[PDB]
């Protein structure tokens, strides 16, 4: 209840706000996507939500003009209205955009080590 938020993905996720839009099967509806992970995303839930949790749903981001990201996605949870989604597969090109919104959202380096440590407790040593 105090600085831990009880975490239980690895790592955050990519924050920030954008528009996305959510297919399965013959039906598309129109999501703002809260946040995103080089393998998760998560989106609010649509009036028009008219999908069987239990079926794939695939999602569609839009970032800049030019770039149109796609990925394969299954619901993993759904709580307080948003939505979680694993992803499943994704396309190659659509990988490397989210390692370039990845890398600018990094930034350079810095200090507060711990922080900088902490890639510790998951990969890369
Ligand atoms: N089953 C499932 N549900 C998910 C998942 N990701 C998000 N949610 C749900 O969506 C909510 C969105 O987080 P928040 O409350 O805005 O804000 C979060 C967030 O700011 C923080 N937090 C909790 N766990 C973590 C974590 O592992 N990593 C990070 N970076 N923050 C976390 O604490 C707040 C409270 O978390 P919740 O009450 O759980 O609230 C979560 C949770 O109900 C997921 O992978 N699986
Ligand atoms: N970027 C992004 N990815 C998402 C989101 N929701 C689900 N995923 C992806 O799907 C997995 C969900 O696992 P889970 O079986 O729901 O089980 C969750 C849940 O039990 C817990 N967890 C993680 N984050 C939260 C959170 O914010 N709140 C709560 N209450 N539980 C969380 O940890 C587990 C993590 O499972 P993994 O498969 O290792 O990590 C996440 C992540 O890879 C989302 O909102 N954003």
């Amino acid at each position: 209840m105090s600085d831990q938020h009880d975490e239980r993905r690895r790592f955050h996720r990519i924050a920030f706000d954008a528009d996305s839009e959510i297919l399965q099967g013959e039906r598309r509806w129109e999501v703002l996507l809260h946040d995103v992970s080089l393998h998760g995303i998560l989106v609010g839930q649509p009036q028009d939500w008219n999908g069987d949790p239990q079926r794939p749903f695939e999602a569609r981001l839009y970032l800049g003009l030019d770039v149109l990201i796609r990925m394969e996605i299954s619901l993993a949870w759904a709580r307080d209205g948003l939505l979680g989604f694993e992803c499943q597969h994704i396309d190659l090109d659509s990988i490397s955009h989210l390692r370039r919104l990845v890398e600018l959202n990094l930034g350079d380096e810095e200090l507060l080590e711990r922080e900088l440590a902490l890639l510790v407790s998951a990969h890369d040593d």
